Parts: C-alpha cells; sequence; structure tokens
C-alpha cells in the first residue's frame, strides 16, 4: 500500500505531506514547470510509477507527451554527462 | 579531454547535447530549470554548477532553482516512499 | 538459471561475505535486520526490500518499526540530494 | 534552504518527525542513518551522520559493521538484476 | 521496443542524434565487439536497469558470447558495486 | 580509501577479499575483459576513486587510455539508455 506503509507512521506521514504541499505549492514556478520538473526527476531517478503518476497529472494539466518527451530527454542527456564527469578519473 | 580521446563519440554527443537543447517544444527557461532539478536528482555536483550558473546568466533566480532542487529531493523521498511499500506481504 | 548460477566459486564467496557481515557480532541481530530493509529501501530494490522485510517480520520485528526504518533512508535521499543542491553555492 | 520560506520550515518538521519517531530507538537510527548514507554514496552525509553517531557512543566498529550491510545490499541488488541475463 | 520507438515518434530530431551517439560509441574500433558487449551487459546490471540488461544479453548471446561469460561479467558490476560503498565508508573515520 | 574500512572487521574483511578474488580470477573472461569492465562499471555507478583505481590498474597491464575512454563510453550511453527505458512510462 503506497499509502499503508503512510498509516503505520502518523506524524511523519503528516510532516510529509505538508512538505510535498508546500514545495506542490510554492509560487516561484508555474504549474506547468513545475510539473515538468517532477516527470524529468522520476526519469533521472528512474522510478518508474512515480513517472506514470506525474505524468498522468502533467497530462491532465494540458502538457503534451511530446513535451514531456522533451523532459526524459533532458533526464538523460544529464545521466549521461554525469558519468562523463566521472569519466575523466581515468587519467592520472 | 574524455571526449578528446574519442573524436566520433563526442561529435555524435554534441549534436545529440545540442539537439535536446535546442528543442522547441519547451522553452528555454524550463529546459535550464529541468537541466538544474535533474543534476540535483542524480547527485552530479559538476552538472549542477555548470547548469546553474548557465541559468543563473539567464535570468533565473537563486529562489527559482531552489525551488526546482527542492521538486528533486522530493521525487528522491517520493521514489522511496515507493519502495518502501514492499515492506508489506 | 540462478543469481548465482554458472559461477561456483563466486557464489560460494559471495554467500560467505554474506554470511560474514549477517554474522558479525558488533551490532544485534535485530539492528542488522533493520539496516539491511532500511538500505534496500534507500537503494530503491523491490525484491531486496521484500526479501529482508520477511526476514525481519519472522524475527518478530514490526512493520511500523520496519515503516520508521524506510522513513530514515527516505530523509536521506532527500537530505543527500539537498547537500548537491548546495554545490552551486 | 533559508531561501523558501515554508518549504524549509516544512521540511525541517519533516525530519524532525523522523528523526524523533518513537518505534525504534535513537541508537537504531544512528545506525541506520549512518548505513542509508553509505548506501547512496553521498559522503557529506555520511561524514555528518558518522559525527553524530560517534557523539552519542557509538564505536566506528559499530559504524563499519552497519556500512558493511550497506555494501552487502548494493552488491545484492545487482545481482537481482542480474537474473535478466538468464533470460 | 513499443515504449521507446514511441519516443521516436515524439521527438525524432533528438531521438536520432542518440541513436546516432549509441551507434558511434557502439562502433568504435579501440574495444572489440565482444568487449563492448559485455561491458553493455555488466554496466547494466551495475545500473539496475532490467530491461537494458535482458536486451544487451540478447545481443551478447546473439553474438555467441555464453551466460557464463555473461555471469562474470554481472559478477564484476556486483564487485565494483560493493567497492564504492565502502569507499564512500571512508568517511565514518576520523 | 576504503582499506580503513576493512580493518574495522577483520573476519568480513577477508571474507570481502575473498570474493573480490573469486571475481578478479575467474576463467570465463581474460584478465583484460575483467580490467576493462571494472573502469566501465567504476563509471557508470560514478565512482570516481573506483575509476581512478582500476583505470590504474588497466594502464598497467597494457590497456591504453582510448581503450578506457570509449569503455566509459558504453557506461555513459547505458545510463542515458535505461533513462529513456523508464521514459516509456509518460506514454499512457
Amino acid at each position: 500500500g503506497a499509502d499503508r506503509f503512510l498509516e503505520e507512521l502518523p506524524e511523519v506521514a503528516e510532516s510529509f505531506k505538508n512538505f510535498r504541499e508546500a514545495v506542490r505549492s510554492e509560487g516561484k514556478l508555474t504549474e506547468r514547470e513545475k510539473l515538468l520538473i517532477s516527470v524529468a526527476c522520476s526519469v533521472a531517478v528512474r522510478c518508474d510509477a512515480c513517472t506514470r503518476r506525474h505524468a498522468e497529472e502533467a497530462l491532465e494539466a494540458g502538457i503534451t507527451e511530446g513535451e514531456l518527451a522533451e523532459a526524459a530527454a533532458v533526464a538523460a542527456l544529464i545521466r549521461a554527462g554525469s558519468a562523463m564527469n566521472t569519466a575523466s578519473a581515468i587519467f592520472r
């Protein structure tokens, strides 16, 4: 139970909701940008369940799957780009 | 440097990077903001630094990057929450 | 075949490595079981989490205790993302 | 996280809740925090959480064993994925 | 890949440039096809991507590499997985 | 920068060394092949010390910089490729 885990720890569960809510409602970014970031980060972190959920919300808000593929592509690029950064350690 | 060791792949990579960077479905502001979040989400300090300054020199404010960072942190915790449901039978 | 198949010696040694860490007496069994589950969550391996969770449950640990251990791992993942978040500064 | 008012506040509270949860002892949470820090390879977090654990009375050997569990799980999870090789 | 090629359908400009990147690194002359195949499998395992593993394992099998040599490739991924953790662990000792 | 760790737990340490030797001395793959895979995985997992260490041993055995840079390249590819796989959870 994705939330059954929450029932077990009442106090940490509600405090986690406040944190989620606050970051979800923060006004410095448009809802669209925050939704795009959520999907892109879910892909970067490689969490299939999270990606589906955030993507479905992104769709329900008007974001196309094409713009979603672009956010995913950015995550793919950073994934490769960071490996390259580590790659320079092959040199003495 | 590293790229230097391999001419062909380095060129292809450069092209792949410019392609996703020059994509027209998302504005410049959203792509830069996403680059910072992903960098933070995958914990690469070198990547985060470079993309953050690329975004700062494009008008994006520190506070806006902190919010982008916040989402990444939420996803790192959220993703673990999902795995945590596996403690049940 | 198996997770540990085709390679007899590497499989034998991995098991002994597992046994060594599992019977290391500087920590109690309960703590090692809780650490196992917490670590499985942090690394996001579902099958690992489920298996280590069953072993802990069989040893009397509660799913509430297991939930708190996974909660610590959730916090570590969000904290670590924030550590890299302050790499630009 | 001084930059975002409610987010920082709200995160701080989430942290305190996890840190104060009564189902596990302080000792057990100190070992977990360190082992988890090792498992996700965050050196800064490992340092800080190991510092706190040592100041609480936990020895380096105890901390090392916690870390050995983390390494075991990292190796173990990859082998779970290696089963895909065998179709 | 109905799911990965559906991505090709959404972003032809980037997916294509990526397929070219994949091919460049896939056809480099520095390493033999055998080495690149084993490396692809072991890395898929180290990064814990199930689909990637199955996929590269097949191309490795269809290339004549045995499951035995492949299991050893993974075994090294596992070793590096554990070794990297222990490196982070030294941060414990002050 | 990982030997201090082994020190505290003598048994676990020798136990890890045995495992390390069992994989290092596996006949199914050549030494050159084993050294290339160690460097690439070190990059894939993004552990610098590991990359540095394994690369150095690889250089001493005859493998060149360019061959290692290629190894790391496959790692960059797979790191990006595994993200592309997750992105498939978007098309719903």
